[PDB]
């Protein structure tokens, strides 16, 4: 019993975190085989940041302007190159602790674990969701750039996020591990609007199933709805539309609980329209949308990893 | 910016988790040097559990009734003994991955990371608090017994909890690593009442400071209070009394925010009496008490570990 915001075990990622310094700027890098990945804005000065020409700035850099450290170990940079917004520092020694890994680009609404780091050392781990507007609501201080987000599938770490920036609005933005930003954001110090953020509807349904599995079910009603009628109510409340793919993904939780997906949708419809009347669900007074159906199934059935 | 429920990096603990089987019962053990620790109820049958005589049951067990596994590796048990409620299985090989470690008994109101495991394999990591009534609100399925809770101090893992049981009430109970239960609980299948649970007042104040540091401060008022007057209000709402030691612990957050501790206490007093009027604090519609002052300072200043 019980339901918690749960991150993946971080051990396989911990052994990959190093420190990257360029001038006065220190941030984190990801050391896999003989390559260190980090945000390319590490090469900017405080004057460069307002409108950097990264091609020009990188040409001005030498290998020895990049100070990479793993623990007590200095890693010698053999070469530097740029893939989109990510710097690749080839080093002369492959990380002996390199796990089996993939680089993946995740979908808005999907979740991942962040290993927040400073000076190449792990500070803590927590679960995030990629918001529909391609931001994340992280916990990041100065020096946290280069921290990565990841999932674990069997024995393979799927790296999906590298932290680049905090926007003037306090929210967080970054790239996949090929250096492509999630969302419309650019790595320059300028005002950048994120989109209207919406609530991840399929995730809220998943969490309501989690509540039911844990005996918390006061919100259930005796109604059903059509996908079309539910959606007409959900857009009024800034909830993402629900698709048939979403209904199909919730199938396993429907079967475990004996509650049809469209019946749970009818329950959510009434919660949106009436509120919670001062009650709580799974210890929360608000509807939670940062758990995917898979997260719920993994937590309520005990999926483990090598 | 941002504030999240953050666990310690789990890598040093991951390398210590093994599987312990006795008969049909499989659970998790903690392998440090040449000793495997696990709950002593692993030796019970389904009939033994209602009123086990653990001394008698253990005498009936042979070394070969304990099947210990670390990955593909079978660990040969050289000896078995009982320290309070914890079984100690001496094995013939010391864990090469044994980190520097301590065993500690934590205080109600203090927090720790749980590495939830099944079949000796890590499933996920999440932060808990030791409730004032010595339970924890975990996420634990069958087979999760033997999962441990821990803190990290510099380069040393301080093990503080081992999971033993889910009570008929859905909440979770366990021991320190010397096998002494937290709280009044016993390892037999009988109805056991936990105490009235109370809210950890110093933790709520810490989280209000966290909100202020993150720009979330609508709840501040222009009042102060005495420790005595605050406490008279707090007991009405099932909040633990606040001591001078608690005020002293909050000093650093008071200095960072420019808000005196007794001024924050005056703000909490009014939140308890008036509610939140449909607002939120750090993305929560309820007052949160599972962050210690140290947790806030570590997260808002970036404490890291070896
Ligand atoms: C991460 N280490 C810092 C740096 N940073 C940043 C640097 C350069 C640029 C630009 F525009 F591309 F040149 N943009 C951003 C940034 O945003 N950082 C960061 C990240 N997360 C949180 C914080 C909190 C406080 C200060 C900086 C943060
Ligand atoms: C943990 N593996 C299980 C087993 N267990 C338990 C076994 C024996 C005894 C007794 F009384 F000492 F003999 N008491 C308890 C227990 O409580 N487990 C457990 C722990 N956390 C969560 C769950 C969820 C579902 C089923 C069992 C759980």
């Amino acid at each position: 019993s019980g339901f918690r915001k749960m991150a993946f075990p971080s051990g396989k990622v911990e052994g990959c975190m190093v420190q990257v310094t360029c001038g006065t700027t220190t941030l984190n890098g990801l050391w896999l085989d003989d390559v260190v990945y980090c945000p390319r804005h590490v090469i900017c000065t405080s004057e460069d940041m307002l409108n950097p020409n990264y091609e020009d700035l990188l040409i001005r850099k030498s290998n020895h302007n990049f100070l990479v450290q793993a623990g007590n170990v200095q890693l010698r940079v053999i070469g530097h190159s740029m893939q989109n917004c990510v710097l690749k520092l080839k080093v002369d020694t492959a990380n002996p602790k390199t796990p089996k890994y993939k680089f993946v680009r995740i979908q808005p609404g999907q979740t991942f674990s962040v290993l927040a780091c400073y000076n190449g050392s792990p500070s803590g781990v927590y679960q995030c969701a990629m918001r529909p507007n391609f931001t994340i609501k992280g916990s990041f201080l100065n020096g946290s750039c280069g921290s990565v987000g990841f999932n674990i599938d069997y024995d393979c770490v799927s790296f999906c996020y590298m932290h680049h920036m905090e926007l003037p609005t306090g929210v967080h933005a970054g790239t996949d591990l090929e250096g492509n930003f999630y969302g419309p954001f650019v790595d320059r110090q300028t005002a950048q609007a994120a989109g209207t953020d919406t609530t991840i509807t399929v995730n809220v349904l998943a969490w309501l199933y989690a509540a039911v599995i844990n005996g918390d079910r006061w919100f259930l009603n005796r109604f059903t709805t059509t996908l079309n009628d539910f959606n007409l109510v959900a857009m009024k409340y800034n909830y993402e539309p629900l698709t048939q793919d979403h209904v199909d993904i919730l199938g396993p939780l429907s079967a475990q609980t004996g509650i049809a997906v469209l019946d749970m949708c009818a329950s959510l419809k009434e919660l949106l329209q009436n509120g919670m009347n001062g009650r709580t669900i799974l210890g929360s007074a608000l509807l939670e949308d940062e758990f995917t159906p898979f997260d719920v199934v993994r937590q309520c059935s005990g999926v483990t990893f090598q």
